[PDB]
């Protein structure tokens, strides 16, 4: 079995997240190595960005990423790659026309990459897979058009995969999709590299990192994207600093696009700290670090981030929102805040950073959490999506 | 030979302007037509926009134009369809293997069609012709976009068929074009309709629109969007009556898009008249009124209403601006403004106006003129360009 994987607009070699690279280039790549491991060949088709990579990257074996020159290499946002989507689906058709190559199923990432696959699919006669990611429909003519087009997608997608049954509701009710072709896979963490992990793990990340060991630590991980709400935990802990201005606290904001900009405005710049953004081999002693990992997003899905968290034995407190509240056990593993007021997020700060021995044990509970989910796991249930795709064409 | 012409954002059968239609569609529907006397077969493919049309409308003996789904009948407009690339392209694949349709060669018209087309001829094997009409480069992310796409179908087309010399200097400043790749295709228009004609045929038309017939008339025909200069029309006409407030004029406007509104805030609604756009039958009433054209566009391309003017005998004010010089024949068939300026228009009004002598003889010599450009001829043109593609390809 060959797939391609489609990721139009973001390829899975990006450091996440800065840039437009977060969980959905690392649960691309993720799977894509278990898939690889599993037997099941994966060619992940992006466009190309980064011309010292050259076209085909050997990942592992089984794994390729085709770098698929479409427009210039750069200068061009999001916003404006659909004007890119025939030369895209173009460069796909004469690589694997120049490689003779041929493919099995197509499993599409977002919706750039879904109308890709659809015309693909259509002209390979092979199965369409579709991961949406995030939609539009959960206010401008640029995403009424997205919308018009997911909602394509899930009229014409063999599979509907979704990460979580939340987002099956969403199908069903935002894009009145047919339940018939909807799937739950349930999406993994690097549960082997996120971990505690050892007596002196902590405090060797802090040596590491440069933080003192004795102190408060508060961590955000992820793109610095405002739906994000790293400017929710920046307004939360000023709130602290008014409540008590020597509180024994420091954060750590971790990594790319301003916000210090903000945290001067609001005096606290001193206890803030931003770190660039790293491999996961080395996002593990920010995890490990912290006390706490604040996790305020506006939008979700899946909630990847909180699960790495957890999986590091660190507590999080995050907001009712897209997968959050699946990946975080509230009340046993961290804290779910209803909105995303200062007020609000002070005071579940508050309630995690002064009750030692409740935090302590939400830590501890979270490592038995983040164990049910596994990229592995996530893998084999493609797997059998495959399969059974393959086997009803 | 089969041609496949590309219309995606557009159809030839919309009535042109009003909307997204104008020159462009009557281009493409006119040269179509004649290829179809000629023996060539043509299908004109265009988004479905109005489903009471059907999938295939049989326009005459080997023309049709296909209409096909990709995304909603209504709520996209042009600065979205890009979303909508991949599924009209597929939308295309689909239909002709479907109804089993070979093409010999694409002709493919602005970018969006291009694109499409682009992908098309790799897959088919078949030569593209591509025709920008308008480009960006002659300041926002999205016109960098199409500038972009603008910029890839100039280095892929087989023919860069251009419609003036002007535009081929165009292609090779602003697009880098290889000249051994650009055609002039100098356009036509129908001359046997837009036609003076007859010594009681202008007063027969004002009579038909309710004109006075004895009054001076200047009128402006075609699309209501502000690139097209009405506003120019409106404020020189204003203008006018500042120097002399019982001139003795009247300006029809014909006809889709306000301006009404502009034209009562500055005391001349009384003597401007709005005409609804109507089909090339019916216009010809509203040149053969007129005894100026004024055409003050702001960006242009290759002259279509000035032609039109001229074939039905009447003097045409121009722009210095796209086809226009070349359009009008300066100083012996009407005149051209430099700049837009509601000063220079009444002046080169006025001069008309009041020099029955020069403009009833401009009038005269326009019919020869407009002569030169014939939409058979324009075709024959074409006739060739396809043959040698197909010859080299
Ligand atoms: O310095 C960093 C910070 C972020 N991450 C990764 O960024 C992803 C961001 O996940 P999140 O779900 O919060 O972003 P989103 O999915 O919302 O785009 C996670 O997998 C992290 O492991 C990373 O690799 N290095
Ligand atoms: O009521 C109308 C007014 C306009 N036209 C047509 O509209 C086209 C507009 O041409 P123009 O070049 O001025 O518009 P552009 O090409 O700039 O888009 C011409 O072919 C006209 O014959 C028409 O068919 N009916
Ligand atoms: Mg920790
Ligand atoms: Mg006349």
């Amino acid at each position: 079995m060959r797939v391609a994987m489609i990721s139009m607009h973001t390829s899975p070699l990006q450091q996440p997240g800065t840039g437009d690279s977060g969980g959905m280039n690392v649960y691309i790549l993720s799977t894509a190595t278990e898939l690889a491991k599993q037997g099941i060949e994966v060619d992940i088709y992006t466009r190309a960005t980064r011309p010292s990579q050259g076209e085909i990257v050997r990942v592992a074996e089984n794994l390729r990423v085709i770098n698929i020159a479409a427009g210039p290499y750069e200068g061009l946002s999001k916003e404006e790659l659909p004007t890119q989507l025939a030369a895209f689906t173009g460069g796909m058709l004469s690589f694997t026309r120049r490689e003779k190559v041929t493919y099995d199923l197509i499993h599409s990432h977002y919706w750039l990459s879904g109308q890709v696959g659809w015309l693909l699919r259509d002209l390979w006669r092979i199965p369409l897979i579709h991961t949406a990611h995030t939609l539009a429909a959960v206010d401008t003519p640029e995403s009424e058009a997205r919308r018009i087009c997911e909602q394509q997608l899930v009229d014409n997608a063999d599979v509907l995969a979704v990460n979580t049954q939340e987002e099956m509701q969403d199908l069903m009710h935002h894009y009145d999709a047919d339940p018939d072709r909807i799937s739950v896979v349930s999406p993994g963490a690097d549960v082997e590299l996120y971990s505690p992990g050892n007596d002196r793990a902590t405090e060797r990340s802090r040596r590491e990192l440069g933080i003192p060991l004795h102190t408060k630590v508060v961590a955000f991980v992820g793109r610095l994207q405002p739906f994000k709400g790293p400017q929710v935990l920046i307004k939360a802990v000023a709130a602290l600093f008014d409540r008590d201005p020597d509180r024994n606290l420091r954060v750590i904001i971790c990594g790319g696009p301003t916000y210090r900009h903000m945290a001067e405005e609001l005096g606290v710049e001193k206890r803030i700290r931003f770190l660039d953004p790293r491999p996961p081999s080395e996002l593990v002693a920010v995890y490990r670090a912290a006390d706490i990992v604040a996790v305020p997003s506006f939008n979700e899905s899946f909630g990847l981030v909180a699960m790495e968290a957890q999986a590091s034995g660190t507590p999080v407190i995050a907001a009712r929102v897209g997968g959050l509240p699946i990946a975080v056990a509230e009340g046993e593993t961290g804290l779910l805040v209803d909105g995303h007021s200062p007020h609000a997020w002070a005071d579940a700060l508050a309630t995690l950073l002064d009750d030692d021995e409740t935090r302590i044990r939400m830590g501890e509970d979270a490592v038995e959490h983040a164990r049910t989910f596994s990229w592995a796991a996530t893998a084999a249930q493609l797997s059998s999506l495959y399969n059974d795709a393959i086997a009803n064409e």
